[PDB]
């Protein structure tokens, strides 16, 4: 089979190469809200930036894990790429709760993989996830949190001026 | 006639010329809105700024132009320059619409330009307006809109709050 | 409709969206071509970098895509991401093999989408095209030309040692 | 009326728009100078110099000109734009003695301007001329005096070489 | 055939061969000029200079169509070089006039090889002929015509005066 | 005749013609050499290098040649450049043998050149030639055949392996 692959189950190697597929899901819906916010019609550039950094990290998230998925012996299968969920994203805050929506579900399946990985007792595996997923990912969503809160408390009977100023003053342009 | 003149359509070198009046006219609406903003009773440096950059760059395509037209052997033909269409610009949104206006009939011209060139076979012709006009002009074209969209959001209902707002917080001062 | 657009036909504006999944999914061919010569028992680090730099070059042509759709009021629309067309790609050989005509596919398109827009008399999108796209493209298929006459010369009757040297003295590691 | 308006009478509000328009046809006669000896069939890169240079000095004097009306809080009123009174200029002695005619009627208009603010007790506007324009036109008109000594004396009887010395040995190329 | 080649017809290829011989011969013709202004019975180092750097660039322009040709996928062929049209130039005037001449032919045959690329429907000659030639040698035509013109002048009726003062004063020694 | 020209024969004068003549062929059959290996179906870079540093030198000695030409007082005559000897020039082994015969012949050339000289009792000529060509010929015929050397050990059972190694290892890339 491999020369080097040792403690690696074949269960964590479908799950990793699932994730994969999960992490690039999210570059590619944060591409789509990147170039959303971008639109004449819609312009904020402090959004656009923000979900366009989040397009770059989750692919750099999917690139590790196909780096470690070599590193243990596993064997790196691509699947199709589902289209994000919209073409549209609404408002600031529309697009903020599917944002955390999504980090909610990539959370859910690192801490599926990691019970995966202690119940086939490999500590590598979890290491891994703990060292270079699990704290980004928390940190990832207490910001996005931050944000909805602000967003929320912005909006009171004068919309557009609230979207309008979290884009200035919050985001960075 | 001409000792370097070649393949420059007689139609090529008037067009020229009246797109040399265009952006002539274009620097001095804008030169009209950088002073209307400038106003004491208008007051919005942000916005003063915006349209006195835009005359420079309005003078200089027009100096491009006529550098061009006498490279090529034509001969620079100067005709009366229209004064702007308003005295007064009305709000940053009035102003911006104008501008929106006046730069896609600017757009509309280089086209016509680039279709004429295409036609008499110039293709030195085309290749100046595409290298240094057409995406010039798309870029300004998209800056607008995105202001536009930025200024329209911000009117809600407490107007003058939103001008304030955009100018210090959008336009460079 | 849109406050921006100007002389953006409908059906550049869906083809524009087409060669973007097209080069999305090439991005996605090269990370799998890179991840596969990463594997411990493929192991030739300087085509693991060739093809890995390549998924970076194609993500950022459809991002500029995506960036001029905006600008000229397009809509971004984006569809599934099709897998690459193998698991694996067997040796250096075959693999720049398939390089090179995923590059010739893509440079057909271009070709096609610059012919659509001279039909069309859309200025700005043929030198868009020409700008950033049509020589990088020839660029890089002479170079993929290079490498597979170079790997071709090294296969002779000992494969092993010329895809070893090949790997070695010609791609950066 | 004017909240910061005082001492600044109609009369001086109007004359000051006058002068911005002859400062801008000035400016325009300069640009068409400048062009003209930029001609193939002219070539006098000298004086296309030291016309074009002409060309932004009497631009920038409108714009103090406007920049000083907002200032003391009248209005800015553009008008249409006479083109210049010819489309070529001849030799550079006809170019120069057109330009210092041009420069004499711009000085009586600063001075006409004067007595006016004098007899209105304008003191403002009398210092404003004094400090920014006057000594500005008389340096001129006194470079331009010393230029025609000079292209006068070079003229004798082989008057082309006197115009390219002229060219070559006082104007900056 | 070949393995790179796409979208090259054999009439470009063609093409670019001849107008390769033509860049040659011209940069012949240019080495030629350049030695009889070396002559020590001609002594115009200016006018040496000026021929010389010519020659340099138009070896540089058949370099970089060769180039091209090999990205493309065509193949260099090389024939004779005819020895350039004069063994003696006669006068600066007689020269640059020569200059001008050979300048016309070799921009005729430019903007006869982007008719037959945009016939062809190959962007990519168009695109290539108008980024590294069409505007060169418009810039060098107007230089030569500006030269012309200005030895024109000083010949009078004093001829050598003028063409010593025309090599110290306006060419580069 | 000429105003400089002192012991310097028309026999010299002639022959020294032909050394240009030849001089420039060795250039243009050396373009050629470079452009064949530059080809995407032989694509051996060094290879290419070495064959374009060539051109370059020999163009030098032909101008050098005619530098000394006009300081002697002699009169560059240029003649038809014949099309080099080949299209198509085999292996890197050919192209080396094919060189060096070159080579000799323009040895040859010099030697016959010098006897000349000498016989007319030229010694600035011969000086000139030991100065500046003997040895140069006699230090680029040694690597030449140093090359050749190393090819033909490199040729062996597995051609291809041979001629990627030489161009990897010994020439400049
Ligand atoms: C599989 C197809 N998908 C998902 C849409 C890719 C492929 C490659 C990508 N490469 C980058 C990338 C590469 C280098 C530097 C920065 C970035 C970046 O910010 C975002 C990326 O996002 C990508 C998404
Ligand atoms: C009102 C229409 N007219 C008169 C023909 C203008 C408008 C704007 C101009 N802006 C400049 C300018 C702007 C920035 C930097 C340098 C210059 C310059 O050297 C000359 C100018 O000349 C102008 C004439
Ligand atoms: C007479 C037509 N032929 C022979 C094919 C020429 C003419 C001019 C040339 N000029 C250069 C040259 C000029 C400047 C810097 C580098 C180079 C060079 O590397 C090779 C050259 O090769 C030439 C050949
Ligand atoms: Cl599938
Ligand atoms: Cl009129
Ligand atoms: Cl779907
Ligand atoms: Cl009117
Ligand atoms: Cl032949
Ligand atoms: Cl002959």
């Amino acid at each position: 089979s491999s020369q080097i692959r040792q403690n690696y189950s074949t269960e964590v190697e479908a799950a990793v190469n699932r994730l994969v597929n999960l992490y690039l899901r999210a570059s590619y819906t944060y591409l789509s809200l990147g170039f959303y916010f971008d639109r004449d019609d819609v312009a904020l550039e402090g959004v656009c930036h923000f979900f366009r950094f989040l397009a770059f990290f989750k692919f750099f998230g999917a690139f590790r894990l196909l780096k470690m998925q070599n590193q243990r012996g596993g064997r790196a299968l691509f699947q199709d790429l589902q289209k994000p969920s919209q073409d549209e994203w609404g408002t600031t805050l529309d697009a903020m709760k599917a944002a955390i929506v999504l980090e909610k579900s990539l959370n859910q399946a690192l801490l599926d993989l990691h019970a995966l990985g202690s119940a086939q007792a490999d500590p590598h595996l979890c290491d891994f996830l703990e060292s270079h997923f699990l704290d980004e990912e928390v940190k990832l969503i207490k910001k996005m949190g931050d944000h909805l809160t602000n967003i929320q408390r912005l909006v009171g009977s004068q919309a557009g001026l609230g979207e309008y100023l979290f884009e200035r003053l919050t985001l960075k342009h």
